[PDB]
């Protein structure tokens, strides 16, 4: 039955919209396969459309906002595009019909609707393109009756080993299609739906705008060349209309032009299913699958107060349907350092000098390929996988579909290599290295990121502790498929573990130090003289110089996250042999972080070195790294510390804003500095750890219970206003916000983990 439910998955999941990359796209969870992406621009001058078409992602002034209304993986959703540049507001609707051997059926429709500024007369061009990769697959345009093109639908038959037979269909569409006069008409026809299908080496399959572009300039090339010229030119949007010329290939581009507002669908019937699927089909999943989405959102993201209002619950759906729609499916080579040059061992004093040494070697080669499913940071900025980032989209998202979140974990753990390591940042194929310059895409076997799919793995396991509607929770439902599920995950958990314990391990032995185990401590590997980017938090300031002695409080933290977990994990396994270890090794570092980084006379935790003379020195920086005990869960709810730290939570002179926690206090030298990325501002990831530790204190019995009561109550209500507000104002979800003004700051549309504002506001953690 686990086998069972693991297919069943398998086909639920299989086709989607997967391409967050892109405004809009599907493919399915298939390396090699079919991939369809949307094309748009309004055409009013001879060399316009170039710089108006719409592709990839972006956030300008051009760009008013776009997002998904609604949107669940299983069923579809619904997605709205405000474009200032080309007068447009655009919905594209997508919808998912079960049936057949090879993962269902899907449809769109696309809605383009002129806004109040543009001409009533706007030109503007569409496109829908299609490719398909493989050796032994075959994708075939139907050819049109009519001379020069279509004046009705487009048919595209293929087949594939992974998909079957197939049919995809193009709709002739609703909006009024404009006509030349020119002579030119008289050779490229009047103004009719195009077709060309072409083929080029798979690899290349991917770089739709060159295609298309290189098509657009090949057709003036014929103008000029058959002497239509100045004289008399046609039309612009004539000029940028291809011959049609429909056949076989890998690449199909559908081009229709349109005055005024328009629409059109999308319909792809899988031929192994019943019969095939309709426009009528369409609309009434989409409006299925609305009310569907509404049922579940009400029950499992319930709003409480002061934020049961429908301003509110309509903030939530669009942080919630903007996290989970933007799952991505990656497939590809990564590019990684597989040297391991002695140098990034980082055992000398100055190791950064000799790290770029090795890395200015660039042994780095391609390897994979690797397939990942998941959630990004940010469509136009991250669209890839994010180590510590997905622990913390997951969140939410296993509330909606539990078995959803493991599917995505266990698609992270599947690229974990032999000694444990996973690269923190998945860039995989030739399309996500596109957008990263190189000098920032090889990974390195020894950089560490926090481990945070644990969290979720916790919230699982809590869970199992105590059609569509069913797969989603399968896994806690079948108990015997929840444990079947942990015990293949288990051991790769434990490879992780110790491969924390291996690469990341801090000097105690060989120096002047004394704490209760003389193998707990822990150094994240890569730190620069101004920067630590695998703790998560770029330029939180750390002991200068770096130093092979240096121990780092939040690093330790983490290591008892995992700990914890593999306590709970391993019991549930009878692994016995390992709960002793574990049991060890939590009771170690609970001492160790007494021994080692509190600090008595700061009340609170803090990173340390060695001095010039070689003794042990806490170096502190009043922040969120000084929390790191207390955020992660490790502190007896009686704690005298914890107390101490409550008063630096709270006090407003350190890192109390009316806005959310900074993430470093006022007091610090630090604060404001550099960069000032991880120096002041408000980041949600760090206050949702905060907001959901004060609640546990606060709904138990203790000293501190009412202190965390007010604390919690406050911040809650403070950082979902602070994301609230600015999504009033703005439209966008953003990276981190201004302590001092409350504005969002840095990268927009980061949903991403400023989505957690929806488990915030829904609360009864
Ligand atoms: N002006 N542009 N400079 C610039 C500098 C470096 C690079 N490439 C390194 C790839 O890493 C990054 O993206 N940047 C570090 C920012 N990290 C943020 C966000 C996130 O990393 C993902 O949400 C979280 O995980 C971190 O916790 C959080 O602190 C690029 N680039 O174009 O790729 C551009």
């Amino acid at each position: 039955l686990h086998s069972e439910i693991g297919r069943l998955n398998n086909q639920s999941l299989l086709w989607g919209p997967y391409r967050p990359n892109i405004y809009f796209g599907t493919r399915p969870r298939i390396g090699k396969s079919l991939m369809t992406g949307l094309m748009w621009g309004k055409i009013e001058s001879y060399t316009d459309f170039q710089h108006t078409v719409r592709y990839t992602c972006e956030q300008n002034e051009g760009m008013k906002g776009y997002g998904w209304d609604e949107y669940d993986p299983r069923r579809g959703g619904i997605q709205s595009i405000h474009d200032i540049q080309n007068g447009l507001d655009i919905t594209t609707s997508f919808v998912k019909i079960p049936g057949g051997a090879h993962g269902g059926s899907w449809a769109a429709r696309i809605k383009g609707t002129l806004n109040d500024d543009a001409p009533k007369d706007q030109k503007t061009i569409v496109v829908f393109y299609v490719s398909q990769e493989g050796e032994n697959s075959e994708l075939e345009a139907v050819p049109s009756e009519n001379e020069f093109g279509y004046e009705g639908d487009v048919i595209l038959k293929g087949r594939s080993e992974a998909l079957g037979n197939y049919k995809l269909v193009v709709t002739k569409g609703k909006g009024v299609i404009p006509q030349s006069d020119h002579d030119l008409s008289r050779l490229r026809g009047p103004g009719q739906t195009v077709v060309q299908s072409l083929t080029y080496p798979d690899e290349v399959l991917w770089q739709a705008k060159p295609i298309l572009f290189q098509q657009l300039k090949a057709g003036i090339d014929w103008l000029v060349e058959n002497k239509y010229d100045v004289a008399d030119p046609p039309p612009p949007w004539q000029v940028y209309l291809l011959a049609n010329k429909p056949g076989s290939g890998n690449v199909h581009i559908v081009q229709k032009v349109f005055e005024g507002d328009f629409e059109f669908d999308i319909l792809f019937s899988s031929e192994s299913a019943g019969k095939e699927v309709t426009s009528k089909d369409l609309e009434r999943e989409v409006k299925q699958a609305t009310e569907v989405f509404g049922e579940r959102f009400a029950r499992v993201f319930d709003l409480k107060a002061p934020f049961q209002g429908d301003n509110y619950k309509k903030f939530g759906k669009s942080m919630f349907s903007n996290l989970i729609g933007g799952i991505g499916y990656f497939y590809g080579h990564s590019l990684v350092d597989r040297s391991y040059a002695p140098e990034y061992d980082e055992e000398n004093e100055g190791f950064w000098e000799d790290a770029a040494e090795a890395r200015a070697r660039h042994q780095e080669a391609l390897e994979g390929p690797y397939e990942l499913f998941t959630s990004i940071p940010s469509r136009p900025f991250f669209p890839r996988g994010f180590l510590w980032d997905e622990g913390f989209h997951l969140l939410p998202i296993a509330d909606w579909d539990i078995d959803l979140a493991l599917e995505i974990i266990k698609s992270w753990y599947n690229l974990m290599d032999e000694d444990g390591w996973i690269a923190r940042e998945q860039i995989l194929g030739a399309e996500a290295r596109s957008k990263v310059p190189k000098e920032f895409q090889t990974q390195y076997p020894h950089y560490a990121n926090p481990p945070t799919l644990f969290l979720v793995l916790d919230n699982f396991v809590e869970r199992l502790r105590k059609l569509d509607e069913t797969l989603s929770t399968a896994s806690v439902d079948n108990p015997e498929v929840g444990l079947e599920y942990l015990r293949r995950l288990y051991p790769l958990l434990r490879r992780q573990f110790d491969w924390f314990r291996k690469t990341q391990a801090g000097d105690i032995k060989s120096y002047d130090r004394e704490a209760y185990s003389t193998k707990e401590a822990y150094r994240w590997r890569g730190r620069t003289v101004s920067h630590c980017l695998t703790s998560g938090l770029d330029d939180y300031p750390r002991p200068q110089p770096p130093h092979p002695g240096e121990l780092h409080v939040d690093l330790m933290s983490w290591v008892g996250v995992m700990v914890k977990s593999l306590i709970s994990i391993g019991s549930l396994l009878g692994a016995t042999e390992d709960v002793e270890f574990y049991t060890k090794v939590l009771d170690a570092i609970e001492h160790n972080l007494d021994d080692l980084h509190w600090s008595e006379k700061e009340g609170c935790y803090c990173d340390a070195t060695i001095d010039e003379f070689e003794e042990h020195k806490l170096v502190c920086h009043k922040g969120y790294i000084s929390l790191f005990p207390f955020l992660t869960g490790l502190l007896k709810p009686d704690s005298p510390k914890l107390g101490k730290l409550l008063a630096l939570i709270g006090d407003e002179s350190e890192l109390w804003s009316p806005y959310g926690l900074r993430s470093l206090s006022k007091k610090d030298e630090f604060y404001g500095t550099a960069e000032n990325y991880w120096r002041s501002p408000v980041w949600i990831n760090i206050n949702y750890l905060a907001i959901v530790q004060l609640y546990n204190i606060a709904t138990q019995d203790g000293p501190y219970k009412e202190t965390a009561r007010d604390l919690y109550t406050r911040l809650r209500k403070n950082i979902v206003e602070t994301v609230y507000r600015n999504w009033e104002e703005t439209g966008f979800a953003w990276e981190q916000y201004n302590p001092e003004t409350g504005k969002g700051q840095r990268t927009q549309h980061f949903t991403g983990w400023t989505s957690l504002v929806v488990k915030i506001m829904s609360g009864h953690h």
